[PDB]
């Protein structure tokens, strides 16, 4: 089963969140997954260079390739 919008994922296997976006962007080619993280340990608010892909609180958003996502937790932060 492939990834779908709304699914519980772990970015790089350690940062928990939900997929809010799955598609093409203006910042880079190919398919990108836009995730709203549980905590503000991300890089954006769902927008990049003024273009909005999804909406979340500042630094709770992050974009990654779908293959870097895991459905369950996989193993310098206190």
């Amino acid at each position: 089963d492939d990834f779908r919008v709304g699914e519980r994922v772990w970015v790089n296997g350690n940062k928990p969140g939900f997929i809010q976006f799955l598609g093409e962007t203006q910042f880079a080619p190919g398919q990108w997954a836009g995730i709203v993280l549980d905590e503000p340990i991300g890089k954006n608010d769902g927008s990049v260079a003024g273009v909005r892909y999804f909406q979340c609180e500042p630094l709770k958003g992050i974009f990654t390739r779908p293959s870097k996502l895991t459905r369950k937790v996989q193993a310098t932060t206190p």
